[PDB]
Order: structure tokens, then C-alpha cells, then sequence
């Protein structure tokens, strides 16, 4: 038992990180086969990013303006292409440490691991969720751009995020590995707002199930409720509406605990309406919404990868 | 900014994990140079662990009773030695993926990363602290024994923990890489209590500093206090006493924020005495004590390793 925010093992991604320099700007890139991916604003300078014309900027730029280093070793760039908000640099050496991999665009409420990197070197790894408003609550300093977020499916790495920016509220925004932002963000230094965040209801439920599984059951009450009625209370607290797809996704946890989703919902309604009363659930004094059902299933079944 | 429980990148340890089998018992071992380390109770069976005589058990045991696998590849064991609560199996192949490494016995209040493993394969990585009472609050299922805890200093891996058991309170216990338990625990299935846990005061302060650094400063009051007076309140809440060594260790954070440790202490005293009032600090509704000053320094400066 016990319950921790767990990240995937980062070994397979660590071998893919490199440093990309264009003039004085340095950030991280991702080296897969003979291609390096990084944010296109590597080609901008720190003090003129208010509203870049990326096309014009990129036009002063040749293959040789791009310094790519993997550890000590410099790579030769033989080709460059802009794709949405990402630059792709063709290099002359396939990464010998390339994992099996794909590129996926994740959905709001899914989780993934971030390998936070500086100057192309790994600093740390943590787990994050794509919020409903397509931000993440990461931990990212200057130099972190180009750090990636991923999942591991057995031996396969699914890359889903590349870091680009921090928004005024101190949350973070970025793209998929095709260069397309999650959310309405753009890669210029301008005031940009995320909308209202909402709680990922299905995640909160999974976490309530994990609680039960771990023996923490104080909050289970003696009521049940309806989807419709639950959803009336959900909406008022800025919880995402629960659908029957959510109910069915929780099926394993439901089955494993013997507690029907709508019972667990009733418990949740009371926690929403009366707060925790200074108690904790799995050591937390707030309702956690950054574990998917899938996450909970695996931390309570021991899923492995390498 | 932002503030996350961050683990070290796990790549260098992932290449060291193997599966160790003795009869029907399987757990994880750590393969460094030509030696595999694992818990000695790999030689016991699931249902007779009430009070093993490890010496007698080990005596029915020969090199060939030990099945060591690294992925598909079986390793040949040419020698075995019991050291305290660990078994050391000499193998005929040096791990080609051995990192630079040392073995350290950590102190209560230090943090480290855990690579939780099953059947010799990595499942996940998270950060943990050695509690004052020498437990950890991990996330560990059946099969997790032999998973290790570590730090990275630049390119060097310092192994500090090997997992052994879960205690009745749902916390976890284990040894250093020499086989010596942290705390008064022993490797038999018997009711065993950890004493009272205490909060790691210096960590809570570092986390208050991280809060300030991130712009979350609501809790800063207009008082100061004395070590002595602070310590009077500390003791009543089961906080570890703060010493001048602690004060001096917080020096970087102190200097970087302009807030003297004893001011921050005064703020902490009020939080202890009046609670948070339903507010949060770095998104938490409790006082976090699992980040060292060192941890905070690095998540707020971008320390890298590979
Ligand atoms: C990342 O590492 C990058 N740094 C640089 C430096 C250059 F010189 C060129 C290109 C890049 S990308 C930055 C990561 C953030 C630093 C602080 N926390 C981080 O996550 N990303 C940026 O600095 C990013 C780039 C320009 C302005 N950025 C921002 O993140 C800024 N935010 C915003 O303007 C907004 F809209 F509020 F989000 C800011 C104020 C620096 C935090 C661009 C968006 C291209
Ligand atoms: C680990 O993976 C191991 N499993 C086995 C299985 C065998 F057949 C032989 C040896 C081993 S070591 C176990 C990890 C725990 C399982 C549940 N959560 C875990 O962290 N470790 C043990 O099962 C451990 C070993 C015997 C009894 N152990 C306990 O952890 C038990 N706790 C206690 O008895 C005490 F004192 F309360 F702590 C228990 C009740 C199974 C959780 C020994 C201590 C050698």
C-alpha cells in the first residue's frame, strides 16, 4: 500500500535529450532517429519575443547556425524545417539510444511524466496532468524549454508534450511533438490567460478508490445519488461532469472494492459540500485529481515496463 | 517557478536492476560490477517468516539455487555471502551498465529517490524522506523488496536504501546497502512498531522559503522569535528541535529571500498555533516536510546531472 505521485522511469528519454543553441539562446531538444525536435523560438533572442515573425527570423537562419550537442559530441545539422511551433533539425547521426516511440496528442485529464532538463541535461522527473484548460502545473525554470512529457507503454515511449512557457498564473503551457499547442496559447511574450480550471472528477473518484483500497475509508457515507444529481453539485464546484464512460472506466476499481460509482459519488458530494473537517485522505487535506483510473490501477497492481 | 516533488532521473539505476529467485520466492536485486545485492529473505518462503534462522536456512543453499536474470539473460552465481540483512551473490559477469556509485547511510530528514521495481523491472520513480523514526512513506506492493533508494551527485549514484517491509501503520522499512536496518526493525514477520514520528522542522522552513520564492507569501507575519522560544512550540507539536546548524544550512534561502530564519520561524509558529485557515501554500493544505534545503535550492536553481 501507500500512495505516491509516481513518475515513469526516465532512462529511455534521458538518452534522447540534447542541447540546441542558436546564437546566445540555448534550450533542450529531443533526438530521435536522425531528427532533433525543439521549440522554434530557439531562433529568437531573450529581449525581443513580444511578437516574433518566425518565418522572417527563420529565413536569416542556415543549417550551420544551429549548434546541437549530445554531451561533448557536436552533431552536424543537414536540414531544418519549421512545423507549427517546433523546429525539426535533420542531423547526420541517428541516435543509437532511440527507444521505440510514438507521438500522441493527449486529452485533458490524462497524466504523464516530465523529465525536466537544463542545457540538454536531466535535472528531475515528476508526474503531471493535462488540466481541463490545457495547462499543466509543472516545475520549470529558465532553460527548461524543450523538456518533454511522456508515457511508457511496456517498451514504447509515447511523447505527448514539449515545454514552451509559463503563464501569468504560474502554470505552464506547451505543445505536442508536432508543434501544436495544447490550449489557445501562442509562443510570444504577451499577456495570455488560461480560462477557469475545473477539477477532473473521474480522477478524484479513482483517488477515492485508491484510498479505500489502502484502508482509508472514513469518508464513505451511507447514501447514493444519481448521475444527474451528482452532476448538479459537480457543476457548482467547477468539477467536470461525470458521464457513463467515466463510470465504465472506473469499473475495475468499482469491482475491486465492491463500491458502486454512484455510492462513491455520494461520498464525494458530501466532501464537496462539508469539506474534510481537518481530516486527511491518503495523507492529503485536499481532493487529488491528478491520478487517472489507469494510474490508480497500476500503483495498486504493480505494472512494469523495462 | 511551480513546485513539485521531483525525483532524480532513474536511467543510471534502471540499468542495475535484476530479478533474483530462490525456489518460489522472487525479488529484485541490484547488479553492480560482478556482485548482486538483495534482501537475504529471498531464501525464505512466503508462509514461514515468523522467525527465520537465516544462518540455518542459508546453509541448505548453494550457488546454483540462486536464479539471477537480467532481462532474458541468466547470470551464473559463483559465490554467496550474507552481510547483515542482505545477500551478496558474486556473478561471473560485471554489469556493463554499472554507473559510478557509492554506498551511503543517510541521516533522518534527508530525501532520496525510489525506483519501485517488480520482478526486476522498473515500475515507477518517486521522492521520499527518511523520517526521524527511520521509516519511509513509500508506495510498495508485494514483489517490491530489493527496490532501491538513491541520490545522484553529478554522475555519481549514491545508494542509500533497499526495501524490505511494510509496518502495521502502512509505512515502510529497509536497510542500507550493507544490510543494516534504518531504525530498530528486523526482517521477520512479527508485530513491530515505529515510535512517534516528528516533523522535520528544517525541511518545513525550506518549503516556506520555496513558497516565498514562488510569490506565495500570505503567511509571512510581522513577528520574530528566539530559537529557544520557537523550540518550546516546536516540541509541543512533535517538531524536531531547530539548531544553529539548521539555521546556517538555510543560509542560502535566507540570503536569497531576505527573510531571517527566526522571522520565518515566527510565521511557522503561527501556522502551527492557528492552522492554515483553509488556505494553501504551494497548493498544499498541510505543512510539507519532505523537501530539504538542498532540494529547494536545486528546484529553484536548476541543478543537472547527466
Ligand atoms: C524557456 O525555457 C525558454 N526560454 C527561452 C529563452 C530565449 F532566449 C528564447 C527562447 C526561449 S524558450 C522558457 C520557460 C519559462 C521561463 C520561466 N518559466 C518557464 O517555464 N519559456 C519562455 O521564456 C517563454 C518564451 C517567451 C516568453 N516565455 C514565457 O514563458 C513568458 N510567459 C509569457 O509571456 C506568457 F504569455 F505570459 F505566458 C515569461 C514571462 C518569460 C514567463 C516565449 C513564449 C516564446
Ligand atoms: C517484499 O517484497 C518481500 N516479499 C517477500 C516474499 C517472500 F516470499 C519472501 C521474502 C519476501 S521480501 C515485501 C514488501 C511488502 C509487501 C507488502 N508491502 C511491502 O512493502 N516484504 C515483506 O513481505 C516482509 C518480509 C516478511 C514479512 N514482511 C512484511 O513486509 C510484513 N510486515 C511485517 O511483518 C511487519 F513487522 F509488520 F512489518 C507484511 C505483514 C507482509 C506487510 C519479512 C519482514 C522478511
Amino acid at each position: 500500500s501507500g500512495f505516491r505521485k509516481m513518475a515513469f522511469p526516465s532512462g529511455k528519454v534521458e538518452g534522447c535529450m540534447v542541447q540546441v543553441t542558436c546564437g546566445t539562446t540555448t534550450l533542450n531538444g529531443l533526438w530521435l532517429d536522425d531528427v532533433v525536435y525543439c521549440p522554434r523560438h530557439v531562433i529568437c533572442t531573450s529581449e525581443d519575443m513580444l511578437n516574433p515573425n518566425y518565418e522572417d527570423l527563420l529565413i536569416r537562419k542556415s543549417n550551420h547556425n544551429f549548434l546541437v550537442q549530445a554531451g561533448n559530441v557536436q552533431l552536424r545539422v543537414i536540414g531544418h524545417s519549421m512545423q507549427n511551433c517546433v523546429l525539426k533539425l535533420k542531423v547526420d547521426t541517428a541516435n543509437p539510444k532511440t527507444p521505440k516511440y510514438k507521438f500522441v496528442r493527449i486529452q485533458p485529464g490524462q497524466t504523464f511524466s516530465v523529465l525536466a532538463c537544463y542545457n540538454g541535461s536531466p535535472s528531475g522527473v515528476y508526474q503531471c496532468a493535462m488540466r481541463p484548460n490545457f495547462t499543466i502545473k509543472g516545475s520549470f525554470l529558465n532553460g527548461s524549454c524543450g523538456s518533454v512529457g511522456f508515457n511508457i507503454d511496456y517498451d514504447c515511449v509515447s511523447f505527448c508534450y514539449m515545454h514552451h512557457m509559463e503563464l501569468p498564473t504560474g502554470v505552464h503551457a506547451g505543445t505536442d511533438l508536432e508543434g501544436n499547442f495544447y490550449g489557445p496559447f501562442v509562443d510570444r511574450q504577451t499577456a495570455q490567460a488560461a480560462g477557469t480550471d475545473t477539477t477532473i472528477t473521474v480522477n478524484v473518484l479513482a483517488w477515492l478508490y485508491a484510498a479505500v483500497i489502502n484502508g482509508d475509508r472514513w469518508f464513505l457515507n451511507r447514501f447514493t445519488t444519481t448521475l444527474n444529481d451528482f452532476n448538479l453539485v459537480a457543476m457548482k464546484y467547477n468539477y467536470e461532469p461525470l458521464t457513463q464512460d467515466h463510470v465504465d472506466i472506473l469499473g475495475p476499481l468499482s469491482a475491486q472494492t465492491g463500491i458502486a460509482v454512484l455510492d462513491m459519488c455520494a461520498s464525494l458530494k458530501e466532501l464537496l459540500q462539508n469539506g474534510m473537517n481537518g481530516r486527511t485522505i491518503l495523507g492529503s487535506a485536499l481532493l487529488e485529481d491528478e491520478f487517472t483510473p489507469f494510474d490508480v490501477v497500476r500503483q495498486c497492481s504493480g505494472v512494469t515496463f523495462q
